[PDB]
């Protein structure tokens, strides 16, 4: 399978990238170095992950070593919720650029559709624990993202955790200058996302699947929770193909024409997760994996459920 997918900005995006949420700052530099050494050319980052400086050290060292050229890398970051204001977007992007030690991003995403009050706190709360919203709407934030393209800071812009009505709002924006290139959403066999994926793909928006392994290290995991990596039905498909369960879980979105961004800081697993271009799941395997959908969503916060732009009240 081809390694890259064509975006609606004319650039090609590697379909496999390395995730970095929860990668400890003292480990992520070596994780990214190993990833680049073993073939990764796409790194998924965010300011809110608090480790972009350390990701950047790795990128810069591999560029300096001439292991890769900058044009061969595809670096993604995301605008955090406390920066949706017009006057804050450029500085937020520049802080990410300076931390990653880059002079442009390949892709910059609105991280969540929900804007929060600016300030030092990433989740400003009222005394009852509700997030304090911003009044800047997804369309004005989008216009600020478009400016970043026109200033040369980013090659492509997109969105993340937008439901189909929110995607449609962007696509219907009066005076829209650049369509979103990507919508990055949670997607795995327990949250298969058929409706939202079909909508985005029909509009030429590439979908990136996050938490493809079910985020077993998410901080709010409970013992009662389903586990993709331990699901015997998925293990059986992996055994048939002489692959690991993780390799099946990564190949699955690839065959749906999605980009996928598994996270690891374990060198062996970073290598394992990349060895997914040499086997094929059958149509029957794909439909079987899709059948495991339980609308089991791991990434969504109680503190945000009354925000006007909370994305997950809508069916999709
Ligand atoms: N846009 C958004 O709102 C959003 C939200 C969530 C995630 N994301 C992005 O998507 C990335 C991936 O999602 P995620 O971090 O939630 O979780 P994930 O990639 O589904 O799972 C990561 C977990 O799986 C483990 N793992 C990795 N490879 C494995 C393998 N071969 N065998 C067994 N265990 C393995 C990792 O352990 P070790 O690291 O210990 O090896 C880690 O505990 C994030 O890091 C972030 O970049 C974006
Ligand atoms: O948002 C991600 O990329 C991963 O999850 C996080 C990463 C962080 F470093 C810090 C927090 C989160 C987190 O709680 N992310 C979840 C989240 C964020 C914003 C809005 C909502 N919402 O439901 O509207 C949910």
């Amino acid at each position: 399978m081809a390694s890259r997918i064509l975006l609606n900005n004319g650039a090609k995006m590697p379909i496999l990238g390395l995730g970095t949420w929860k990668s400890p700052p003292g480990q992520v530099t070596e994780a990214v170095k190993v990833a680049i050494d073993v073939g990764y050319r796409h790194i998924d980052c965010a300011h809110v992950y608090q480790n972009e400086n350390e990701v950047g050290v790795a990128i810069q060292e591999k560029l300096r070593e001439q292991v890769v050229k900058r044009e061969e890398l595809f670096i993604v970051s995301k605008l955090w919720c406390t920066y949706h204001e017009k006057g804050l977007v450029k500085g937020a992007c520049q802080k990410t650029l300076s931390d990653l030690k880059l002079d442009y991003l390949d892709l910059y995403l609105i991280h969540w559709p929900t804007g929060f009050k600016p300030g030092k706190e990433f989740f400003p709360l009222d005394e009852s624990g509700n997030v304090v919203p911003s009044d800047t709407n997804i369309l004005d934030t989008w216009a600020a993202m478009e400016e970043l393209v026109d200033e040369g800071l980013v090659k492509a812009i997109g969105i993340s955790n937008f439901n189909h009505l929110q995607v449609e709002m962007i696509l219907n924006k009066p005076g829209l200058k650049y369509k979103p290139a990507v919508n990055q959403i949670e997607c795995h066999p327990y949250l298969t996302q058929e409706k939202l994926i079909q909508y985005c793909q029909s509009k030429g928006i590439v979908v990136t699947a996050y938490s493809p392994l079910g985020s077993p290290d998410r901080p709010w995991a409970k013992p009662e929770d389903p586990s993709l990596l331990e699901d015997p039905r998925i293990k059986a498909i992996a055994a048939k193909h002489n692959k690991t369960t993780a390799q099946v879980l990564i190949r699955f979105p690839m065959q749906r024409n999605l980009v996928v961004i598994p996270k690891s800081v374990t060198p062996e697993r970073i290598a394992e997760n990349f060895k997914v271009f040499d086997f094929e799941l059958s149509s029957q395997d794909m439909t079987t994996l899709l059948s495991y959908n339980r609308n089991w969503r791991v990434c969504a916060l109680a503190s945000c459920t009354s925000h006007k732009d909370y994305p997950f009240h809508e069916e999709f």
